[PDB]
């Protein structure tokens, strides 16, 4: 199983469709929120991909 990843709103951000860190609001939105695993996505690839 897995269900709840950060590697598939990486995924959206890296080649893979918009999951997570790519749903509508929630696509920047992930980390900017509260739960951990969206915390991770932005900071993680939008800050990555941002400074990079």
């Amino acid at each position: 199983g897995g269900i709840r990843k950060t590697r598939e709103t990486e995924r959206l951000r890296r080649q893979l469709l918009e999951v997570f860190w790519g749903q509508d609001h929630k696509v920047d939105f992930i980390l900017q929120r509260e739960p951990y695993c969206r915390d991770i996505n932005q900071l993680s690839e939008a800050l990555l991909s941002l400074n990079f």
